[PDB]
């Protein structure tokens, strides 16, 4: 893949910062978007060349829209009609995109990437990668979607985020559906709730039932290690049966699957893209 | 360090899968080690481990502690058997709260019950060692463990303790509670909260892969790296940082609100009779 000229809107803030970075380093040319006074003083002080007005959107084969889910629908709203047919507008989350507010346009590409995060029980050795829990440092594989455009925009879209990501191990290729499904489906209704039931519990133990509460995370903290490698093939399992049945009838709801439900997930889109 | 004396420790299974390991730990410590096993292939693990096997019944008379290193299942027949047997002030010692909080110990007023149970390493650590890195039980990496004085002497707690810190080392902290406390903790908070969340997971990632056609490794190594971030975030190993607000929406779909019966100690107690049998 060619280096293509890569417009980050947001690409001083939060969200920005660090992918801008990645980018600025790679073959691609960056065209460094950013209107707040704190985000433009971080890309100068990355030695990134500011923009003003809009000379760069005639220069843009691809535009990354490194904002929050609230307003990706006004800010698409504003940039999509403005940018050259062929031009690919990558976000990074499913929701817009599934929740169906992203502008009608044919002639323009929409890719849709995201980062799995780097993954537990890992062999990183550097220090700096072995607390990075979100990626950038270290390994991690990501997700991506050609939501509409040519077929030979997926390769592109993809280097675009394996760049922006790096080092990026795998790069799954799935459909937007699916994309939401993982994004806010599998992480933020399903793995989400049950993450703070855990921390819920393990205060339960504490107010309740006079628990050290460094004891009860402490078991809490060393049970996950041993459980989610045990589940997940990372170590041999060892009345379990009869046992499970007992606590998911009274831990989890037996319709627990519709948090992965296209419908529900559309719902759940269509509330993060407000 | 404690200020705990050698013991006589006798240890009961011990050259099953679960005794084997800590009965090496005490082979190699201060302590004196009577290891019990009748089973041929426990003996001659045990044997291949260069652990001299204690045979007869002399050994009862010598025991400063009794370790029951058997499966739950089974507790109740094997302490019916030894506990009328010990001398009195004998430490007998359980690796599990559920037989004792089952009530299915027998009723033996002049003898010391101590429960021990491991934390297990923890999820995020500082081990470099490969084979701690890849130790999920204990006995390599470090780790916290949870014990109780059910019955006896107060001058026994540290026993018990110094017991299981030798059988579970390297360990970080021992954190003393009482016996219905461990119970709340295991089964309650292990096997009652966090085993059916942990196997919701899994099966959500099958989910995926069955209904909806994923491939099996991107649902893999997108929930494998979404628990670590979540886990890390949650648990205050990273900053906590749309996502949030959705929260209620989907503890609805998924958790139960009832969810903390899991921790009442009636249904603890419950749990604890269906593994004790």
């Amino acid at each position: 893949v060619g280096p293509k000229t890569v417009a980050i809107l947001g690409a001083g803030g939060k969200m920005g910062a660090r992918i801008t970075r990645k980018i600025h380093d790679s073959a691609h040319h960056l065209a460094a978007i950013e209107i707040a006074p704190e985000g433009r003083d971080r890309l100068q002080g990355m030695g990134i060349p500011l923009t003003d007005g809009d000379g760069w959107i005639d220069e843009a084969d691809v535009v990354v829209l490194a904002l929050p889910d609230n307003i990706i629908e006004k800010v698409a709203e504003d940039i999509v009609p403005r940018v050259r047919p062929g031009t690919i507008v990558l976000i990074l989350d499913a929701a817009a995109p599934y929740a169906g507010v992203m502008p009608e346009r044919a002639d323009i590409t929409y890719f849709i990437g995201h980062p799995c995060h780097p993954p537990l029980f890992n062999d990183e050795t550097d220090p700096a990668a072995r607390t990075d829990y979100h990626g950038g440092i270290a390994k991690q594989a990501i997700v991506c979607a050609l939501m509409q455009g040519p077929e030979e925009h997926y390769a592109i879209g993809a280097d675009i985020c394996e760049t922006m990501w790096s080092p990026v191990t795998r790069t799954h290729r799935v459909t937007t559906e699916q994309l939401a499904i993982l994004e806010p489906g599998l992480s933020e209704m399903v793995a989400m709730p049950f993450v703070e039931t855990m921390v819920h519990a393990v205060d339960e133990c504490a107010d309740r039932y006079g628990i050290d509460r460094q004891a009860a995370l402490d078991f809490m903290i060393g049970h996950l290690n041993v459980e989610i490698a045990m589940w997940f093939g990372y170590s041999p399992k060892v009345a379990a049966l009869r046992l499970m049945e007992f606590a998911k009838d009274i831990v989890v709801k037996e319709d627990w699957r519709e948090a992965l439900n296209p419908a529900k997930v559309k719902q759940a889109a269509e509330l993060i893209a407000g």
